[PDB]
């Protein structure tokens, strides 16, 4: 009953248990003064443990992209509270197997004296835990209106107050999370770029460029080669040198990218979207080709310095001004320097912000690596982790396909400690759309055991595998933090005689080792 | 105990309970005379109950590739056998939940005594059924090497007997499991192949060509370049008519792509790979673009006629040949119309098998969903099954990210039954990093709801989301074969303002109704 729905291992009494609440600009005193009731299972007062997390709840309702962010408040309450942790968010099957009326509303019946009395073990009230959301270690409590009217509200900070422009206060806020971490100071951003735009306007070979602007509608390939020579001539200005070397090598930021993003921004701006920040962010969210200006790529954020990223936002803005009368319907007069630095400034903050968020890499645990057309991941957490200190075998399951056409698998490289750590080669195989084939596996060059399929593997569309990795474990000795040659499992995909050199596409299954 | 690794869902007493075992060249013969012997916990006789499945395992084993496939036995057990189905193939866990002797060897104490009369209900023996394989709903069962001395062997086929070139007699039996269904004849297929290499080398035009040829070792770029246009002569000859239809639109099935495939082909192999199938074949079968030759792409089989399969190889032949002397290192003669067409062949066949067996397509069940630099999937098997006749709530989730770069993902279009199947509003969002964001849905034409993400979604390396999608049934009526508008979930990714007309990256996710 109990034991199907509620987590006692997550469930405790507390003494002035407090949490958090963000609410919207005009509430942020009048919620000070108490908590009120402004499905009907879940009818009821929403904090959470993470006051960074209760900032996202802040915006104005009618602005949710753009909007002003009002504030995040500590609701305590005094004497124990019994904090119920909950295996399932599903109300049917918790009233069922609490046994309570299977009628009246779950949080409805929280706040009864029965229920507080029977799960409540000896706290003045229950308050449901249940985990915030998936890729998140944050908890979500679920109050009773009625038993919410003991909440003491105190004030954690009010984003409105900190008088600072968009959403800055919010972001630099939650940016406090990781103390990596983008901890950029945007007002310094804000500043550099208005000045940074002033001098590339007013400049000599930019201004001889624009001259040579068609100034009108042109076809949309004339427009990027218009663009990427603009571009160019933009990044010689003593203040996008930093810039010059930081997008030099990475294609993802080199011209065409910038040309194609100004060009993507001018196609999708009328006016009426121009003269609205909501309107404008709305616009450019769903716009791809954003990680060339942000400088976003392979899993990091390279522009990282309020110097690096207010040049990149000036060089954009230039380019969209420009590319405006060529693909575009409005005058690039204010939008290129106003909603458009604006808008563009929030997105690279909701960017940073995920980036700033724990999260697991590509290939860890149930994550995938996608990679030269192929998916591979750990079919479920527990295969991602090899367990140690017992004498015996374990098995690992890893996802295998390929986007479309017939990509093989040579093999895979698996990281062993001889003698302790081994492959269990009568239990290794890989099974394409249920055709189990059987493995070859080899002890190689430094620690690492390769095996090959008896029969061609190929995936793709329609074809997928299932890699089946079996190890034995010769002791009850624990692997130790220098025994393991690596931390991944490298599947080959096919061989491409490149740099002289013929090599074989990567696609690596990180693992853990535990217990 | 035996609940935690024994299946009684999946176990039965049967008489004369058969099934098939693939045996190699050389003991097709001697298998029929009796079982016998030739980790520990593992030392047995394997059977399956797919006799196709059974043919997998007769191929020379020191030829796995391109060796010779011995042959299917039926193996009976007279009077009463019990199948223990296993939910678990971990030995140790077995013996200790079975309370066997946690010494002795699994398979050891499964031929005893004591073990049948615990286990067995009465059957002369038990045979351990375990499932397959990931992606097969055949069986694999472990008989007890004494009990398989009891075994009758009948002879299912013998794959040498046929009588047919490489592995067709094997291939052509699998094929046999599907009575779609690529059931190929690949004597008439082999037999066109020479015919159409033979009336193209000796041809005006083509011989033309290759006069042309600088026939000398050129740079890559300058051999693609030859054989693009060679390939173009090649299409225009009468007996590659169809193909030329055929391999028009899709651009897989290009000449840059024959040419590139070609080339690659020249490029690995020397002369020893050449005169060995077992070593063409280990090469050619981790080279990409065999899809191009194939006729595979978009998730289904293109060639699937014997006509235009062998125009296809006919063609690659021809190139491999050119491609030889400009780009490679032996004498293409025997190799482009010997082992090249022996080899490639054999790989079609793999491929064509790999198409025949039953398997979940892209969005489907755990099977992710592959476009415009996403990856898309179901979090679960349960979540890609929308339950019916309920008056209740139903999560599923849907996990997203993107290959590199950010990428946005603008929303989700979900299938409704407006009254009986709705979306739940306030549960369904979409988690990214853990930043829990709200979404905005509205009922739009057609039976489907658009739900926005309240503030912006990226996904990419890095970064990901978990799209939480509520619905509401408001009725215990089962959602008949009609009702839903569709069978999927569209998850909208980046605009792109092609064909003159915005539209969005759509990313499926294909459910079953149940219950
Ligand atoms: N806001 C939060 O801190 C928070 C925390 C965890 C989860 N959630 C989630 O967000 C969803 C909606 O929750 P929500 O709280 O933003 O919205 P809600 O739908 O409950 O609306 C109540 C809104 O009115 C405001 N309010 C103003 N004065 C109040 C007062 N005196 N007493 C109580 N509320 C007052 C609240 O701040 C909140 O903005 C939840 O269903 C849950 O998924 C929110
Ligand atoms: N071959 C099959 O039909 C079959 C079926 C299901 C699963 N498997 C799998 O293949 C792996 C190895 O099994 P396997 O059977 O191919 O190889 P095995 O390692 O048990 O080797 C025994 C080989 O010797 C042969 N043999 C010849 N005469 C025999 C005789 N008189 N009695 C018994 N065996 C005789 C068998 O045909 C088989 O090819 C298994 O571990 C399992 O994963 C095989």
């Amino acid at each position: 009953g109990a034991d199907d729905v509620v987590d006692s291992s997550k469930s405790f009494v507390m003494e002035n248990f407090s949490s958090y609440h963000g609410t919207k600009p005009g509430y942020v005193d009048s919620i000070q003064k108490g908590i009120q009731k402004p499905d009907d299972d879940w009818k009821g007062f929403y904090s959470t443990d993470n006051k960074y997390d209760a900032a996202g709840y802040s915006v104005d309702n009618e602005n949710p992209l753009s909007g002003k962010a009002g504030g995040v408040v500590k609701v305590t309450y005094p004497g124990l509270t019994k904090v119920l942790a909950l295996k399932v968010d599903n109300a049917e099957t918790i009233k069922k197997e609490l046994g309570l009326s299977l009628t009246e509303p779950l949080m409805e019946q929280v706040g009864t004296e029965e229920f507080i009395k029977r799960f409540g073990d000896g706290a003045s009230r229950v308050v449901l835990s249940l985990p915030f959301a998936e890729g998140s270690s944050s908890v979500e409590y679920i109050n009773n209106w009625e038993q919410a009217k003991a909440l003491s509200v105190e004030l954690e900070i009010n984003f409105e107050t900190r008088g600072k422009r968009g959403q800055d206060a919010m972001y630099e806020y939650m940016a406090q999370a990781c103390a990596s971490c983008i901890n950029l100071d945007w007002d310094v951003i804000r500043d550099k770029t208005k000045t940074k735009i002033e001098s590339l306007k007013e400049h000599g070979p930019i201004k001889n460029k624009m001259s040579e602007s068609p100034n009108k509608t042109v076809s949309e390939e004339k427009a990027k080669q218009y663009l990427e020579e603009f571009h160019q001539t933009a990044l010689e200005h003593p203040e996008l040198s930093e810039l010059k070397t930081v997008t030099g090598t990475n294609p993802v930021f080199a011209g065409a990218n910038y040309a194609a993003w100004a060009v993507n921004v001018a196609q999708v701006i009328d006016s009426e979207t121009a003269d609205n920040l909501e309107k404008t962010t709305a616009a450019l969210s769903i716009l791809p080709g954003i990680g060339s200006v942000m400088g976003i790529a392979d899993g990091a954020v390279h522009h990282n310095t309020e110097e690096i990223v207010a040049q990149s936002i000036a060089l954009s803005s230039l380019m969209v001004a420009q590319a405006i009368p060529l693909v575009g319907e409005l005058v690039d007069i204010g939008f290129a320097a106003y909603n458009f630095v604006e808008s563009i400034i929030n997105l690279f903050q909701v960017v940073h912000n995920s980036y700033n968020r724990p999260a697991y890499s590509p290939g860890h645990k149930t994550q995938p690596f996608l990679h030269d057309g192929y998916a591979v991941s750990w079919n479920t957490v527990e295969d991602s982790i090899i367990r140690t200190g017992f004498q015996g075998e374990s098995g690992h399951d890893i996802k295998i396909t390929a986007e479309n056409t017939p990509l093989p698998i040579a093999g895979v490289l698996l990281p062993t400690i001889p003698g302790k750590l081994d492959v269990n080669k009568s239990k290794t195989h890989i099974s394409v759309n249920g055709r189990k084939i059987r493995m070859r596996c080899r002890a190689i060059d430094g620690d690492v055991t390769f095996c090959r399929p008896k029969s061609p593997v190929y995936v793709g569309n329609g074809v997928h595998a299932n890699l089946h990795v079996a190890f034995h474990r010769s002791s009850s000795e624990k692997i130790h933090s220098n025994e393991i040659s690596s931390d991944s499992i490298g599947v080959l995909g096919y061989q491409k005689t490149v740099d002289h050199t013929k090599v074989n596409s990567k696609l690596s299954l990180f693992f853990e080792i535990k217990s």
